[PDB]
C-alpha cells in the first residue's frame, strides 16, 4: 500500500514476457550482442561486392597505383579536417591550389573550361563567386558531381541537367552569404568526373575588389583578404594569379595578396586571362613580353605563364573553349611574335602543371601534419587527462546517456519516497499556507461574540464554502509544488562536494518539459472536497489525545501571530526606554504618539477586557482628546492602526490563557465536574482542520504516488527520447569543456588515421 | 482489430490482478465470508428472520 506504481509496471513486463519472450529475448539480447560483430565481418561482405563493382569503374583493381578514387582519398582528408576545425588554426595548414585574381579578371576561368563550364554559374553582369568553391577532379567518365557532398545523378552533357546543376550551386553562394557583406568563407564541396580531369584540388576563392560599390555591402572586399588568407598564411598553397588581360598590371591587386604570401614565387605559378581582349584593344605584345619574364609581377611566380582565352560567351561548351584556346594561341600575334608557344599556353597544360606541382607539395608537407597531430594529441590528453582524470576517455553520446539513466534512477528514487514524507509534508505546507486564512478571516471574528453555538455556526459555514472553493485547488497546487520540490532535490541537488555539473542543464531542461507535461489529475478536487466536508462535518473529539494535540499546535500557530504582531507594533512604537538609553535611541514622532496611543488603548482595555474588536467613533474621539490633552494631536486612522495590533496582542494571550486553562483546568481531575465557562471551540476547530489536511495530505499521497509521479516518469522518459533526438539541444545541454577537448581528441584520432590512411596511399608507390 | 488484439491480454492481467488484490483484503477484513452474494445475504436474513 505504500506504493503500487512499481507493482503494476514488473506485472505486465512480467506479461509480455511470458507472451513474446520467445522473439524478445532473440531480439533484444542476441541480436544486439550479434549486431555489432556483424557489422564488422558479415557487412564486410557486403560492401566488398558493390565496392569490387565500383572498383572496376574506378580501374583501381585492373591497374596498380591506378585508381580514380585514389584522389578521392585526398579529398576526405580534408572534408574531416574542415568538419574538425575549419579555422585558419588548421586551414592554414591544408595543401590546395587556389585561383587568385582580380574579380573582373574572370579568374575562375582556369578551372571553368575543364569541368566547371557546365555546372557552374558563370557570366558577367555580377559578382559571381560568393564563398570558396573547391572541386575535386578526378580522371574519368561524364558523372553528375557531388553538391555539398551530397549524391546526385545527372547527365552532365544535357543542358536540363546541368541547369538544375547550377541552380544546386547558386543555391550554396548566396546562402553562405550573411548580411553585411557579399562573400562568405563557407566553403562549397563539389567532386566531379570526367574526361580531361586532373587529380588535384582546385579552390575558386571569390575575386578581389579594389573598392566596394554602393552595390555591393561595404565589407566585400575586407572579407575577401580574410579568405584569401587561405592561401596567403598557407605554405602548403599553390596560388593560380590570375593578371585581367583587360587591363595593365599596374592596375592589378594580386600582385600585393600573393607577393605577401611567397615573393620569391615558389608557391605560385602566374596565369592570364582574357589575353584575347590585347587584340580588341590596340595590342601591346612588348608588355606581354615583360608579362611572360614577369618584370611587372611582384610575386615572381615560378612556372610557364599560361593564358586562358574564351570567346567570351557564356554558352560556350568545355569542348568549344579548348578549341577556341588551341586556334586563337597557335596564330595569335599577341603570342606568336612573343616568346610564348601556344602548345606552353594552353591550359591543358597548366592544369597538367599545377597537377605536377600538386603532388609535389602534398607528399612533401603531407607528412609533417601526421607528427603535428599526433604532437596536438598528446599535449591534449596530457592536458585534459590531467584536469580530468576521471575520463581517459569521454564522448558526448556517452555524456549525455549517462544522464538519461541517471535522471530516470533518481525519479524512480523520488518514487521511493515513503508516504510518511509525503504526507507530512503535504499537511506541514498547505496548512502553513492555510494557516492564517482561517485565523484571521473565520475564527477570529467568530471570537467576537460569546455564543459559541454561532461561532461554530459562522465558522462551519465559512469553511464548507472556503472548502468548495480554495482548499482542494491549493491543496493540489501544494501537492503538485511538493513533488517538484522533492523531485529537484533528487534530480539537481549536488551529494554533498560531489557534483557533476555537467548535468544540470539538461536535467532542468528535462525538468521544464516534464513539468509542462505533469497535468495534476483534474478531479482530485472532487475527492477531497467529499473529504473535507466529512473532515469538518464530524467535530466528534472523544478522545484526549485528539484534544491534546490540537491544542498544543493550536497555541504555535497563535503565538507565531502573537509576536508577528508585536514585532510589527516595536516598530510602530519603537524601542522602550530599556533600549533607548541602553543603545542610546530615541523615538519618532510617530512612535511617541503609538506609545500613548498604545497607552490610552491599554488602559480602555485594562478595564474593558472585553471590549469588542471593533471600535466606536466616541472612542477614537475619546482616545484624540485624552491624548491631546496632553499635547499629543492624533490623525484616527493612526488610533485605528495602532488600535488593531494592540487588540490582537491582547486577545492573543488571551486566547494563549485559555488555552492554558484548557488543557491544565481539564488535566486536574477535581476541576472535569466543575462546568466553567471554558468551552475550547478553538480546539474542536484546529483540530478538525489538522484532521481535514491530515486526510488530505493521504489522499495527495495516494495520487502522489499512484497516477502523478508516474506521469512525471513517463513525461520523463518523452522528453529524454525527445532530447536523445535533439542533437542541437544536446550539443548546447553539454558543453562542459572536457567532453568538448574529449570530442575534440576524437577528431584528432580519425584525423591521424585519415591523415595517413592518404599518407599510406602515397606510399604505394615503392 | 490490430488494437484489440494487442492490448486485450493486458485485461486479463489487470482484472486478475484486481481480483486478488480485492479477494486479499476482502477476505482479511471479512474472514468468515470466502464467498458472498447479495442473494444469500437476503435468503439468510429471510430465514433467520422467520426463525
Ligand atoms: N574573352 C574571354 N572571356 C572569358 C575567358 N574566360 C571566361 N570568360 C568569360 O567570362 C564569363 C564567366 O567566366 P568566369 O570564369 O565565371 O568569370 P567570373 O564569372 O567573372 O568569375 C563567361 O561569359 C566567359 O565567356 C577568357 O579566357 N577570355
Ligand atoms: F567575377 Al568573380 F569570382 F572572378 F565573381
Ligand atoms: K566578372
Ligand atoms: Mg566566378
Amino acid at each position: 500500500a505504500t506504493d503500487r506504481g512499481s507493482e503494476s509496471d514488473k506485472h505486465f513486463r512480467k506479461v509480455s514476457d511470458k507472451e513474446k519472450i520467445d522473439q524478445l529475448q532473440e531480439e533484444l539480447l542476441h541480436t544486439q550482442l550479434k549486431y555489432q560483430r556483424i557489422l564488422e565481418r558479415l557487412e564486410k561482405e557486403n560492401k566488398e561486392l558493390r565496392k569490387l563493382v565500383l572498383q572496376k569503374d574506378d580501374k583501381g583493381i585492373h591497374h596498380r597505383k591506378l585508381k580514380k578514387s585514389l584522389i578521392d582519398m585526398y579529398s576526405e582528408v580534408l572534408d574531416v579536417l574542415s568538419d574538425y576545425d575549419a579555422s585558419y588554426n588548421t586551414q592554414d595548414h591544408l595543401p590546395r591550389v587556389v585561383v587568385v585574381g582580380d574579380q573582373s579578371a574572370g579568374k575562375t576561368s582556369v578551372l571553368e573550361m575543364i569541368a566547371q563550364a557546365r555546372i557552374f554559374p558563370r557570366g558577367s553582369g555580377e559578382m559571381m563567386t560568393r564563398s570558396p568553391v573547391k572541386v575535386t577532379l578526378s580522371e574519368g567518365p561524364h558523372h553528375v558531381a557531388l553538391f555539398k557532398d551530397s549524391s546526385r545523378e545527372f547527365d552532365l552533357t544535357k543542358e536540363e541537367d546541368l541547369a538544375a546543376l547550377r541552380h544546386e550551386i547558386e543555391l550554396r553562394m548566396r546562402k553562405n552569404v550573411k548580411e553585411g557583406c557579399t562573400v562568405s568563407p563557407e566553403t562549397i564541396s563539389l567532386n566531379v568526373k570526367g574526361p580531361g580531369l586532373q587529380r588535384m584540388v582546385l579552390v575558386d576563392l571569390p575575386g578581389v575588389i579594389n573598392t566596394v560599390t554602393s552595390g555591393m555591402a561595404p565589407d566585400t572586399k575586407e572579407t575577401i583578404f580574410s579568405i584569401s588568407k587561405a592561401y596567403m598564411q598557407n605554405p602548403n598553397a599553390i596560388i593560380l594569379c590570375i593578371q585581367d588581360g583587360s587591363v595593365d598590371a599596374e592596375r592589378s591587386i594580386v600582385t600585393d595578396l600573393v607577393s605577401q604570401m611567397d615573393p620569391h614565387g615558389r608557391r605560385t605559378i602566374f596565369v592570364l586571362t582574357k589575353v584575347d581582349l590585347a587584340e580588341k584593344n590596340v595590342a601591346s605584345p612588348s608588355r606581354i613580353q615583360q608579362i611572360i619574364e614577369g618584370k611587372l609581377f611582384p610575386m615572381k611566380a615560378l612556372g610557364y605563364f599560361a593564358v586562358v582565352t574564351g570567346k567570351g560567351n557564356s554558352s560556350e561548351s568545355i569542348e568549344a573553349i579548348r578549341e577556341y584556346e588551341e586556334e586563337f594561341f597557335q596564330n595569335s600575334k599577341l603570342l606568336k611574335t612573343s616568346m610564348l608557344k601556344a602548345h606552353q599556353v594552353t591550359t591543358r597544360n597548366l592544369s597538367l602543371a599545377v597537377s605536377d606541382c600538386f603532388w609535389k607539395m602534398v607528399r612533401e608537407s603531407v607528412e609533417q601534419q601526421a607528427d603535428s597531430f599526433k604532437a596536438t594529441r598528446f599535449n591534449l590528453e596530457t592536458e585534459w587527462k590531467n584536469n580530468y582524470p576521471r575520463l581517459r576517455e569521454l564522448d558526448r553520446n556517452e555524456l549525455f546517456e549517462k544522464a538519461k539513466n541517471e535522471i530516470l534512477d533518481e525519479v524512480i528514487s523520488l518514487s521511493q519516497v515513503t508516504p510518511k514524507h509525503w504526507e507530512e509534508i503535504l499537511q506541514q505546507s498547505l496548512w502553513e499556507r492555510v494557516s492564517t486564512h482561517v485565523i484571521e478571516n473565520i475564527y477570529l471574528p467568530a471570537a467576537q461574540t460569546m455564543n459559541s453555538g454561532t461561532f461554530n455556526t459562522t465558522v462551519d459555514i465559512k469553511l464548507k464554502q472556503w472548502t468548495d472553493k480554495q482548499l482542494p485547488n491549493k491543496a493540489v497546487e501544494v501537492a503538485w509544488e511538493t513533488l517538484q520540490e522533492e523531485f529537484s532535490r533528487f534530480m539537481t541537488e549536488p551529494k554533498g562536494k560531489e557534483h557533476d555539473d555537467i548535468f544540470d542543464k539538461l536535467k532542468e531542461a528535462v525538468k521544464e518539459e516534464s513539468i509542462k507535461r505533469h497535468k495534476w489529475n483534474d478531479f482530485a478536487e472532487d475527492s477531497l472536497r467529499v473529504i473535507q466536508h466529512n473532515a469538518l462535518e464530524d467535530r466528534s473529539i472523544s478522545d484526549k489525545q485528539q484534544w491534546d494535540a490540537a491544542i498544543y499546535f493550536m497555541e504555535e500557530a497563535l503565538q507565531a501571530r502573537l509576536k508577528d504582531t508585536e514585532n510589527a507594533i516595536e516598530n510602530m512604537v519603537g524601542p522602550d526606554w530599556k533600549k533607548r538609553w541602553l543603545y542610546w535611541k530615541n523615538r519618532t514622532q510617530e512612535q511617541c504618539v503609538h506609545n500613548e496611543t498604545k497607552n490610552e488603548l491599554e488602559k480602555m482595555l485594562k478595564c474593558n477586557e472585553e471590549h469588542p474588536a471593533y471600535l466606536a467613533s466616541d472612542e477614537i474621539t475619546t482616545v484624540r482628546k485624552n491624548l491631546e490633552s496632553r499635547g499629543v494631536e492624533v490623525d484616527p486612522s493612526l488610533i485605528k492602526d495602532t488600535w488593531h495590533q494592540v487588540y490582537r496582542r491582547h486577545f492573543l494571550k488571551t486566547a494563549l490563557n485559555h488555552c492554558n486553562l484548557c488543557r491544565r483546568g481539564f488535566y486536574y481531575y477535581q476541576r472535569h465536574f466543575v462546568d466553567s465557562e471554558l468551552e475550547c471551540n478553538d480546539v474542536v476547530l484546529f483540530w478538525r482542520i489538522q484532521r481535514m489536511l491530515a486526510i488530505t495530505a493521504n489522499t495527495l499521497r495516494q495520487q502522489l504516488t499512484n497516477t502523478e509521479v508516474r506521469r512525471l516518469e513517463k513525461n520523463v522518459k518523452e522528453v529524454l527520447e525527445d532530447f536523445a533526438e535533439d542533437g542541437e539541444k544536446k550539443i548546447k545541454l553539454l558543453t562542459g569543456k572536457r567532453v568538448q577537448l574529449a570530442e575534440d581528441l576524437k577528431k584528432v584520432r580519425e584525423i591521424q588515421e585519415k591523415l595517413d590512411a592518404f599518407i599510406e596511399a602515397l606510399h604505394q608507390e615503392k
